[PDB]
């Protein structure tokens, strides 16, 4: 059997994909698909090991992987100020944290750096990090602070939290504050040999993803009345959230990259100055 | 968290069951669902155990675990005359196969059982069975024929049988001589713990597949089209594939359903009569 394989793609499980997940369905794409459903630190995994040929990689993943992947334009998970699911919990003041225990949820590697960067460079406190599974009641009972991403986080944000007195920070609104600049958190990325073997497969990918990423704007209320009636989640917070999110990837949104990379890199495994390399348009004549 | 959580649905990963996979995506369906995606023995082994809430079940287990399933009415796998995806391979005519080494597809319990009734009862001959991997290469290596199912054995029918002159039975067609019935391969059903929980999850599940498989007949050019692309298998063998399985589940599927199960019912597991329970609708 030489015939051609399905591209081997992976999707995010948690809810700020599950609009795109949609979009997908809707639009048939999943159809030209071996869709991989997983946690982001996994699927980032999976790809630069090779058992995906495309899919989601978060940011700090693919910087440090930057030679060998070829990153989408115009679709990014990210926000332009808060991003609602990714959060810092915590039982006291942030600049209280200095010497305290502060857990960091395994499944975020973008987040979790985001954070450190946030206690030490903006409010001056060290911390004794320590990374765990995502689970705030395991967390609080150890720590002072905790990390989360995804619906673990948007459940502390939206309900454990104004339930058991916690203060939530929003990421997204914390590097907002500090940098008047976007954030992104995840980028669709093709492996480079995959693209380089198969450039025209890669860039039907690509656009299959705007276009469903484009439809899953125009249906968000759908997609959460649906989704609704299986989560913690109203369908006013769930449209909420779809909408706070920012699946933009443009100029703006390089930038915050850009920055966000010369403040890490040093100490997070890739240069400072790394290069994004993007999926090229076609020219026409 | 106590919510309400998806039921966990299983689907057949053969192209069988790739328009219906369609359907449930163009509708949004599969939002509705934790899907898991397996061959058709592994999906019934999951389901009867609990790890599953609806799926499809092949014929065969459904009919040993009839007391613990509830079969949804009106979708169903099956065929009324040529299937084209469950056939048996041989080097030999069937009537040479009496004391032959025949190999059975690990991943099928139905066809395999109409294999062995056909060889047995219409052609008369007690063939040494032993059970494997779906590989035609490896079998036809090992033994004189082979049954399949799926896409390995729909690629035997359409291009490795004719490649290598081999002779390509299909099991719809000799169910259909020997009785003049159409065959029912595969059920959806719930498991009878999940539908009593959850009766009306467990009728809007229903609903939905029915609503998917509908769309996927109309949609049908489509999804042929959009297959080809991946497959070695071109437009027109798929969009012909996909309109020759039936996937009727009435009365005359039941009465080809109840005249199998008696057949086979003594040597398998089940009683010859076993009870079909049929999800029932809402009254108004
Ligand atoms: O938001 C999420 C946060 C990420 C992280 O912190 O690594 C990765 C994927 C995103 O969906
Ligand atoms: O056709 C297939 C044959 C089956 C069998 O023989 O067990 C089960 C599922 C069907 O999709």
């Amino acid at each position: 059997d030489n015939s051609r394989t399905r591209p081997r793609v992976g999707h995010i499980q948690f809810l700020d994909c599950l609009p795109l997940y949609w979009g997908l369905a809707r639009t048939g794409t999943l159809l030209d698909f071996e869709l991989t459903k997983d946690t982001p630190e996994k699927l980032s995994e999976q790809l630069v090991r090779g058992d995906l040929d495309i899919g989601p990689v978060t940011l700090v993943e693919f910087l440090k992987n930057a030679d060998d992947l070829v990153a989408f334009p115009d679709i990014a998970v990210g926000c332009d100020g808060p991003v609602m699911s990714c959060v810092i919990v915590s039982q006291v003041p942030l600049d209280r944290l200095d010497g305290a225990r502060v857990a960091l949820g395994s499944t975020s590697r973008t987040s979790v750096r985001l954070a450190q960067l946030l206690l030490s460079e903006r409010f001056g406190v060290q911390p004794d990090y320590y990374t765990c599974p995502p689970d705030l009641s395991l967390m609080m009972q150890e720590a002072d602070a905790a990390v989360l991403i995804g619906d673990a986080a948007l459940r502390a944000n939206m309900i454990d939290g104004p339930r058991y007195g916690l203060d939530v920070h929003d990421l997204g609104a914390l590097w907002k504050e500090w940098t008047g600049l976007p954030f992104v958190f995840a980028v669709w990325a093709a492996r480079r040999d995959y693209a380089e073997r198969e450039p025209v497969i890669t860039r039907k990918v690509h656009e299959a993803f705007l276009a469903s990423r484009n439809l899953s704007l125009e249906e968000v209320e759908k997609v959460a009345e649906q989704a609704a009636r299986w989560e913690a989640f109203d369908e006013d917070t769930l449209a909420k959230y779809f909408t706070t999110l920012d699946f933009r990837f443009g100029a703006p949104q390089l930038e915050a990259v850009t920055e966000f990379a010369r403040r890490v890199g040093p100490t997070t495994g890739f240069p400072a100055d790394v290069k994004v390399e993007l999926l090229k348009p076609l020219e026409h004549h």
